[PDB]
């Protein structure tokens, strides 16, 4: 059922307001299914037909199904999406006390938009790290409960409003949280061990660091008179992370599949943890036997990179060439840019293009108007062939996107077929 | 003699249209000199005095002359160049139908200077993937014939013409190709149908994808009063590859000689099998033991990376250093750019200029003026010491760019003089 | 089938790189149909069923058919057209030598698109006027090879150049034809008094001036899928100077049939050499009696003025009337501005008209937009009806212009058909 999978991407998001749940969403449905959690300190021994998963960071997570072949002579099929979504973190010197009110200073994380994260009740999650016991720790939090807003100026107090301003992000974020009591201090630090407390049972000594996200309280939810749509926050990329779960998890055959989800994408995938890293590489290089044969293994593998794309929006058609506009609910797309903003090549195309009439799912080409500007990083890393591809959604980098309802089970089946797919050379 | 040089030169760019095509053109030549083609799927075994060369997305080429001396301990002498030239791609769904004719949807590929394009009888070539007999494949085509054309608005009707315009490429750049009959349908995946039978004799169950490039049909020429100079497109850098390649087959001695020719460049390098991918690294590994045997191998080895340099422009002087404007026919340019826009330093470049002054060839300094703004990125993927050097040009990304008629024989003379050369460290 | 009006056509362009030369390669196919030249310094003696032409400045030609009925009584029938193009032009003191280069400077003849004469393979042809034997004396002279060439500023040293800038002519058109040893002197002069003893076997005492024009040496060729359309320099005007021709050399009938192709055309006429000089009647009052004779011939006279149309461009459609887009191949277009941009009026119009149904060959109207901005020189001079018709073309004043490969054979059917005519409004 479509209802079930779409419910499941419900549950899911839910479960992942930061690229550390996120990532430990995906490791418990993996564990559930049988695969073993790998540690990269310690020496592998794995076999033919086993499931593993390995993170970095704790928000950066791989996939890994051996087959009855070896990668060195059939390659692997892998799919890549990534953890991370554009977004406010809270700064390390946060509290900001003015008017009455305690908020939190933010930073702007990836290319978000700005104006859909006001007027929004939001709660806030991520790591923390701290000591107990003279021992240095990190757990996650999510205090799950709307304890924030960053509200709107009343239009009466900028009468020209929806002619468009420079919303500067230093001064217009912050969320409002609380308000003081006269004379009441506020400490951040002093909350997250509160919260510590109450979601682990856990006293710190001293909270010292955190990488924490403001997020959305209002979940995911099918919207529209026929019940077309898809809305929610972080569909950029947890619905690719959860479509290509859901194949993994349900793939026929016996070939040797990988689930790449990496932290940092919208940042440029630099990190120890992202795609511009060598995650990737030193797990694939530990499946394989030392010389050439990662190398043979990489060019007999192909990599479905699946980032949402952008469907043609009927109140902005014209900011897609006409040729190339995408219809939510008209399935996956296939991406090509010749200047390797995406990887795609007509090989790659091709074989997905032909994947997707054998298992009878709708497929679709986008590129840019030629008049505007992990796929090409990871090819470029490891160097294996690589199609970008992506559900068609509307408002990418929004608090809420779009995307459309039948299109997640379109990708999770052709996926699916990719997984199971013997040949590639 | 320059003269047969200059004639190996213009009959290679018109074998070469599109990156794919000067790949196989590189290709013959080596075969037919007696490299042997290896496939990076299969397990090597090479030896002292072997002549192979290997491809990578049919695209890119890496020819390679083992020496007597290991190279481990006596380094590589690497020559590096592209494939690639900026141009006009055709888009995955193309067809443009507008007052009876029948136009091609383009993208722009690379920094291509647009006004040149115009008016110019072009014809289209490049890769078409394609399923015949359920067996997915890739073949070359090349219509040839003169197809297309991108013209200009009359100035009667764009009268401030001469004053500049930003040309809209999305709008501005299509080439028409034909006129339709009232009511007759326009399928370009059919045309490339009968293209395939007509140039391979191959009846496709269908058309799939591609990645065609327009391109004149103007054979390059010299020209000029005593024949001083060449014309042509893809002069940046199909010069450079043809160079290497004479200088290849012709080298004297007995050292490890590579050349490394990769696609994408004038993108970035960022894919499977561009500089800034692993391709080089890759081959280099597998003809060396594994260890620090590649790290020492590198540091013996340098790279002179040959890609086309400013000759300072008689109408536009002014945009060049008064004391760094190369001479059309001065021979080849050492390139410097202290922020690392060139890798050459003191050395690399000190030893270039030594062997031109060995050689008797005239030698040319470049810096850019102080006020404006592979090499770099193949020296940070595989470590190697690099000397950027060019042959002084007009016109750079033009459909049609000018060289120097005596600088080909300068650059293969001394490339000869590198390849031979057994000294490094 | 016409094939061969193309072909002749091809060749007629190549042998006519200045009007000059146009006037001269007209001349030879006249002569050889037996028409015989007269000399506007002599007297004359025509008679019924002559066939004669006469030139001014070697540059306008007038041929003429007389036919049975006097002038007087059943008018001409003329065509108009004109000899001379947009171009670049030789300087009286053009040496200019920098940075080791020869340059020539030049002068933009007519409107020119300056654009599309970068980075072409340039010759250069004209007139020489010079002193031999003590005696002063003209001969033309091509010099044929590619001894030319403006290039473009690389686009990295000119990186907005695709959002357009003012080209200025002084500095950016002069031609390179070579490069200069040190101390070499340069004289333009001494090279013109060797090609003319190459080509002509004449050594002068003193190259005194000249006129001379740059062109490319890219020959005219059919281009497109289904070879829809030709390409070339000069199709404005020699496209109808050949058509004009060929119908006069190949019409049926009796009547008095003129063909007048000026000079300076481009520049507004206004030299004694045409259409707003005296040229045309001159020599129409030349074949009639004194009197009221010339008036009452003119006034049963018609003049079909044939220049070049605009055809409706499909990547700039909106600088048509969306009533008034002529297309390429759909024949000859009648052109009507009520300013009188063009002297069309109603009765030469449907006469016209009526002509192109009577032949089957299909006609197409023209106006302007109301909101944008020879047939009236000639009018004006003389008093001549007159109907402005033109072949439907793209990028008028480029170095390089297309027209539908079946308009010319369209045309010269009409063109034989209004030849043949014997009566008009
Ligand atoms: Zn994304
Ligand atoms: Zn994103
Ligand atoms: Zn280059
Ligand atoms: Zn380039
Ligand atoms: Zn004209
Ligand atoms: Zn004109």
């Amino acid at each position: 059922m479509r209802a079930e999978l779409n419910q499941g991407l419900i549950d899911f998001l839910k479960a992942s307001p930061t690229p550390f749940h996120a990532t430990a969403s995906l490791a418990r449905r993996l564990e559930a299914a049988g695969y073993r959690r790998l540690d990269e300190r310690d020496a592998w021994h794995t076999e033919t037909g086993g499931r593993y998963y390995v993170t970095r960071n704790d928000s950066s997570l791989i996939a890994i199904r051996l087959g009855r072949r070896s990668p060195l002579e059939s390659g692997f099929r892998l799919v890549g999406a990534h953890t991370d979504s554009p977004c406010l973190r809270v700064k390390p010197n946060p509290e900001i006390a003015r008017n009455g009110f305690l908020q939190l200073g933010v930073e702007v994380y990836g290319g978000a938009l700005f104006a859909p994260w006001f007027d929004r009740d939001l709660s806030l999650a991520g790591r923390v790290t701290f000591r107990a016991n003279g021992k240095l720790e990190s757990r996650l939090v999510d205090f799950r409960k709307a304890i924030a807003v960053i509200p709107n100026l009343a239009i009466h107090l900028n009468r020209a409003a929806n002619e468009g301003w420079p919303i500067n992000a230093q001064n217009e974020l912050p969320p409002i949280i609380a308000q003081l009591a006269p004379g009441e201090a506020a400490d951040f630090r002093l909350l997250l061990d509160e919260q510590l407390l109450r979601e682990h049972g856990i006293t710190a000594d001293v909270v010292l660091d955190y990488e924490l996200s403001f997020y959305d309280t209002q979940s995911a939810a099918v919207v529209g008179l026929n019940d077309e749509f898809i809305a929610g926050a972080r569909l950029d990329n947890l619905l690719s992370c959860h479509a290509g779960l859901e194949a993994l998890l349900n793939a026929e055959g016996d070939e040797n599949c990988i689930l790449v989800c990496t932290d940092h994408e919208e940042v440029g995938s630099c990190s120890h943890c992202g795609a511009d890293g060598p995650f990737l590489e030193q797990v694939l290089r530990r499946l394989l036997p030392e010389g050439d044969a990662f190398s043979r293994a990489i060019q007999r593998s192909l990599l479905v990179s699946a980032d949402n794309a952008h469907g043609v929006h009927p109140n902005y058609a014209d900011r897609h060439d006409a040729n190339h506009g995408p219809a939510l609910n008209g399935g996956p797309v296939i991406k090509i840019n010749s200047n390797q903003r995406y990887a795609t090549n007509s090989e790659t195309a091709g074989f997905f293009r032909h994947l997707c009439q054998d298992s009878e799912v709708p497929v679709q080409s986008f590129v840019t108007r030629s008049d505007m500007g992990i796929g090409p990083i990871t090819a470029s890393q490891v160097g294996v062939r690589t199609v970008d591809i992506g559900l068609p959604t509307f408002a990418m980098h929004s608090i809420r996107e779009l995307a459309g309802s039948h299109d997640l089970a379109h990708l999770v089946k052709v996926l699916g077929a990719f997984y199971a797919s013997s040949e590639l050379p």
